RNA sequence: UAAGGAGCACCUA
RNA sequence: UAAGGAGUACCUA
RNA sequence: UAAGGAGCACCUA
RNA sequence: UAAGGAGUACCUA
């Protein structure tokens, strides 16, 4: 896995194609970043993997995406961030298990964030309680 | 009410279905388990949503998946727990977000955790470092 | 009584139906929204029910409706909530009582509010005091 | 002056006329109480506004409906109170709301209130709880 | 099993159907009570179902059904409970155990309580005792 | 109540019928048992009735039935108990009542445990809470 | 808060 | 744990 | 503040 | 009295 671009895609109307070209990696934590040229209206997306003393095998991912509404005014911008959105995954696995297993893991949780699937979505995305 | 269903796809040569069904709320805190009449090694699934003080809602989805086999102790055939797998996933929205952004902001976290998503994928499924 | 759509008018020109949605029920208080995707912009409705240990059935409705405007910058909506305006009824019933007495007394308070009835009128709406 | 008489309706089949005559202001609160002759077991409805330092107006609605009916005692037949039901309403203004608003906000919560709005009747009426 | 309406038969010459409404879930103990009009003598049914942490399943029914009478002092009728009745089913299933026993399990205990097993009938009907 | 046999049906495709046939009363309480020829995880049926002091008439019973399979060691094939699942149903009436009043309660909750109410069912039988 | 650490949403700084 | 106890998931051994 | 609790707008944390 | 606890009408608060 070595540093490069990664293209998510929205679920816009026709779904858009953000691109995240890398920054860097610090301390075995890689960054990759959809950016303007003004480092806060960058999103970022970062991602790691560590053995933990256990034995476990530990890896996270980190999305940040900000909203930002730039001020002009004579020519001058101002940008100015007003809200942000951030999500963490956490994977924890045991140094017995398969790749396949782990895949088809990843899968699953993958898919339960799809818009269809109701109980999730209505949370994740509607900001409902469970009842 | 809200608590219902929840089906999950993996990632098999013919993608199977694992359907979670409701099993209880404790705290604000949804589970819904996929398992066979047995209440051992059940897949767990869980999903919660608080406002902070703040005024930040998040909210949080953690999977819990056991592998389980059958041993064998003097013809007394149990199916038992070999090795979990966990994962765990926290949206922090801000009170003044859209469900659009939200939603986008969904999607593309989805987006990443993917078979084709190179970056990530080889982390999370083939635990490779970065560099 | 289950969680349902409420739909209240209010006072226009031509009356207008704000439609709440449930929410969810936290701790047996069911929550009702008109939202438009934004969580502060949201206008809410809470009821709940419960027997006091004395033997005295408590009922709580409460009503939230913020106002808020939202400035638009190049794209960007920025939504803040300039007031708020909040209200609260509770009913405490004898454990004696029969439905018709409850009833009526509902109708009566209910009727209190309509806009023709002078003396709560100019308080709860015009802001007058009493003398 | 302001306080002055206030008629509510009941619920009944023929809808009734409840009619509060005034009785006093003691701390800027209004009674005004529907009795007959006697001082025993009058339904009172009182009301307040009081502006508070935060800069908020807010007025509370009391209405208390006490049940009568005659008892022999040696052939001393007396009215007296078998039960009594209360309720309590609170409105809390932004002093920058307008009476627009308000109006709409209180015609809003007035139409919660009501014969058919099942959700809220089935409550404050049947007792029963939300699910 | 979402916290809903129960509706119970009883032994009458054509039987009658009690409808058990929600009232509400306290500590993961669902009530659902089913009611005259009167709250006074409203028969209460809850349940609830604990793990405990030897891998046991343990579940809690009860029961309980006031008998109303008015009683009247001095022309004043007032409904009120001379007696009530109790019952408290109680299941401890193993951790271990497959759908099916359970059901099967219930299925006889349940069974036992049918009208004709005259073993137990006449018991907890006739209060006989055995011999 | 003649100590006698009790037979039993379980929720079997097509119903089965354990028949448990007496074993004996140990102070007012009998006992039946249904055995399988191995008198090891041979199912108990217990049931008593007392009269306490303050005019209350208790009745209980218990059902337990283990589940048996043959453990082998060394050549040793061995019949074993490796899970039990036990009930405890339980009423207490009121000295004062009528013979019908108490059959109508039998009547009610012996329903309840119907194999249709899914409130109860999925509690007993699925172990969900409720919610 | 934590690229902290566990597992019948928990425990450590 | 109670074939303990009750104008009740609440006390007593 | 309280989905705190009462009753000839009161009292409890 | 226990929505206490169990290779059980039997102990623990
Ligand atoms: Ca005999
Ligand atoms: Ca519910």
């Amino acid at each position: 896995a070595q540093l490069q671009n990664l293209v998510l895609k929205d679920r816009e109307a026709t779904p858009n194609d953000h691109t995240f070209v890398p920054r860097d990696i610090r301390d075995n934590v890689g960054e990759v970043v959809e950016s303007t040229g003004v480092p806060i209206g960058e999103s970022r997306f970062t991602i790691s993997l560590r053995k933990t003393s256990n034995g476990r095998y530990k890896s996270t991912l980190k999305l940040v995406v900000p909203v930002v509404q730039s001020q002009t005014v004579n020519g001058i911008v101002t940008p100015v961030v007003v809200r942000t959105s951030y999500v963490t995954v956490d994977f924890d696995y045991d140094a017995r298990s398969t790749t396949k297993e782990r895949n088809n893991f990843v899968g699953m949780i993958a898919d339960a964030l799809k818009a269809d699937k109701m109980l999730v979505h209505d949370t994740i995305v509607n900001l409902q309680g469970v009842y």
